[PDB]
């Protein structure tokens, strides 16, 4: 395997995310031989720690992924640390030195990746200082990995993007969304473009509607302080759902290069209809979970730290419309919520029933292509066949496939995937500015109606698949949710 | 369920086929309530038996299918017998009387079915006498069920058809081919016409080749006397294979009525290319099984009653070409033989690989739709997806479906299916004259080269999937057999 020469600086290096996911992920890359000799990891945080102490922190972090001790130690030797306060310009000079020391000791020419595992309020500050204080490599590439979230509205996001563009180009910005780094989400384009029978049918002439579901069985839990201000709309719809939809609605790319994949996705994003107040009331649904089936399933208002006067949405369902020839009249249904019937992230593509008359009592129903992303990867194709009856009649059968145990074993964790893609400079599985800005405009229009309270707030029994207004939404076009729980 | 009013006369009524399959099958129809009051079964053979003795024969025949004794007896009471010699015109008067007695006792207006479970040499004789001696009902329908085989060449078949048409119309002739009465063979049209994504792809633009395999693991066995003169060509290709191919190659019918299904099939049969000597040598392969892996697997020449100088084909593989727009350049490969790697009747439809470039090391391969008919029904769809690797790459996955245990239980045996379809007058699953005549012309051309010996006779190791000339056949067009054993 080819060697990746890179210098990674982790802001928030002593953090929990770094300990649990970042370091073990960079370790796997080393285990696979991608990282060999010319690479260095510089950790940074406020806490005054020296190289040996930081090395021990990393040692304890990769412990549960160590088979060979010599290998673990050979890896840890590539780590260095430098205490540093992100708000103090002067302090960046100290980090600049540690970085240059690392590049020398391991002979690395530029190729710098900066990981911001810090509080969102510092994203712009750090980036601006990276340029003004000379921390950016003058040779090779300079890439930034910005953690969730990228703004809380279009305005804030636009301001962040504006700050980021002081030192970086959009193609150097790597926004983290672990849903895009998931193996099954990356199977969509392969299934579509790699098979002519599906490629040719991926349009208005064969597809009746596309459905995207992201259900969770858990409630707000201990995260009440944050969730009460975000809701399913910002926590699950704006980021995860919109980006999954991007893969489904994109045009057929000129090639499978990240540049063309993005152009193909943007053609769709640019054709998306932004809703006004009336349209939001007609095409979207917001709800809050109520009394469940047992005492443990308490309504959203009775959850701790939740303001008794909260009108927050723990569920969202809506219809998306794309003004492209390929999708004229094809509704894209999305839904996500807490306290639903089952943990599941899936895509259901309903094909139009055929008009061939068999003269049977049961005519041809709609074929369905389902791609289960969570909890276990699967692909199912529901087709029409003959029933086991004396007289000719149709019925539906499921052709199915599931990930093997070997598959699960070889599947890189999403963080390993994201780190690795950034080192390769592969923007394929990352949302670009255009995609994120449009996703914000769409949600802002809905959020505007919600904060103004010019739309009703539905309610649903915990453990169900949502309020009836959700089914009412699809019924208006003669559609129905494929996944019933 | 609606009541079927019919009078069935079984020529060869004391025969083994009648005891094992015919009577138990007519019994199931009674059990399902299709046959209730107005129906009668008249058995006939040379053996002098009276009504009580024949009733006992039937009693012993349906014994292993009896739960309720009262029901079994209520059924048997509908049977009558009359000894009768098929070559004696005078004798038909006696049968005519027994038939009229039956129609009176159970009040049946015509609706007669005549089953010829006799030696092939008597098919024409009986039919001619049925008309001249007045055994045909003057009211209702008159249908004939002719057992295998329908001729041994085009000439003989044409002569039989000519005799049969003295008393019947082609739509009244029901040629028995148990492969057409199989549940999975009837699923082909449902899968094709009931699903737009397959219907639209069922042509030269998406299909690269169609493959039809009918493999057996057994050898010639005790049937040497017959097989040595027929071979796989007449025993399996002419009848079973050609008719299965008919379902696959047919045009899309105007409706699912037997008349339109037949018109759609005939458009294809009429476009089939009849080969000359040169073409037979280029597009077909004949072989004989040799030494196996153990002492029990003896070569065809060492089988009992097999003439040491036999050039009989125990294997056939060939390419069919249809001169229709839908199949321009799409080869239809067929193969059938004894002593092969596995018992199996299947259809493999290879779709053209896509031309989309992922830039991967492994590009998109050909998707395959396989319909397993024997030994256990199944449908598999091999598609391209992403491999579980760090770099993007395609790989193939199998979406699969298999008949449930409930399905097997409710599936009517092929003889029940055929009897029932005849009572309904449904010619859908029956080969018509045009289809059979064309099937004969095609095989005659090949058989002509074989008897003249103007083509080589290949050989293959028993337990393999055939001689190398079989693979050579597909390789000429860049194809390969999907099922490797």
């Amino acid at each position: 395997v080819s060697e990746i020469k890179t210098l990674v600086t982790f802001f928030g290096g002593t953090g929990d995310l770094a300990k649990r996911k970042l370091y073990p992920s960079v370790f796997n890359l080393y285990k696979k031989g991608y990282l060999q000799k010319h690479f260095a990891i510089v950790g940074t945080a406020r806490q005054a720690l020296n190289d040996d102490e930081f090395k021990q922190l990393v040692r304890d972090s990769i412990k549960d992924f160590t088979d060979d001790q010599a290998q673990a130690e050979a890896f840890i030797e590539h780590f260095s640390y430098r205490a540093h306060d992100v708000t103090d310009a002067a302090s960046y000079a100290v980090l600049k030195e540690a970085i240059e020391e690392a590049a020398d000791k391991f002979d690395i020419d530029g190729n710098r990746i900066f990981y911001m595992s810090v509080a969102p309020r510092f994203f712009g500050t750090i980036a601006k200082y990276l340029k003004s204080e000379g921390l950016l490599a003058d040779t090779g590439y300079n890439r930034l990995m910005i953690e969730k979230p990228f703004g809380t509205s279009y305005d804030t996001a636009a301001e962040l993007q504006n700050d980021l563009e002081n030192a970086f180009d959009d193609n150097q910005l790597f926004r983290i969304d672990h849903y895009l780094g998931k193996e099954m989400v990356q199977n969509i384009a392969a299934l579509r473009f790699g098979n002519p029978i599906f490629d040719a049918a991926w349009n208005k002439d064969y597809i009746k509607n596309v459905q995207v579901t992201l259900s969770e069985v858990l409630g707000v839990e201990e995260r009440a302080g944050y969730y009460d201000t975000a809701g399913a709309l910002l926590d699950m719809i704006q980021n995860h759902t919109m980006q999954i939809v991007g893969w489904l609605a994109m045009e057929k790319p000129e090639s499978f290069t990240d540049k063309d994949i993005r152009a193909a996705k943007n053609a769709a994003f640019n054709a998306l209809k932004i809703y006004d107040e009336a349209e939001v009331n007609k095409y979207f649904v917001r709800a809050q979970y109520g009394a469940g089936d047992s005492a443990d399933f308490k309504p959203y208002l009775e959850e701790l730290d939740v303001p008794a006067d909260s009108k927050n949405n723990t569920f969202i369902a809506g219809e998306l419309q794309f003004d492209l020839p390929r999708w004229e009249g094809v509704p894209f249904y999305v839904r996500s919520g807490k306290r639903l019937a089952a943990k599941q992230t899936r895509v259901d593509i309903v094909f139009k029933a055929g008009t061939f008359n068999f003269g049977s009592e049961q005519e041809a129903c709609e074929a369905v292509l389902s791609i289960i992303i969570d909890p276990k990867g699967a692909i199912e194709l529901k087709l029409n066949a003959k029933s086991v009856e004396d007289a000719f009649n149709t019925r539906t059968i499921d052709l199915g496939w599931t990930v093997s145990d070997e598959d699960k074993k070889n599947t890189p964790e999403p963080y390993e995937r994201m780190i690795h893609d950034t080192m390769n400079g592969d923007g394929s599985n990352f949302a670009d500015w255009n995609g994120v800005s449009i996703a914000w405009k769409f949600v802002d229009a809905i959020s505007a109606v919600y904060t103004a309270d010019k739309a009703p707030l539905e309610t649903y029994k915990s453990g169900s698949m949502g309020p009836e207004a959700s089914d009412k939404l699809l019924a208006a076009n003669g559609d129905a949710w494929v996944f019933k729980g």
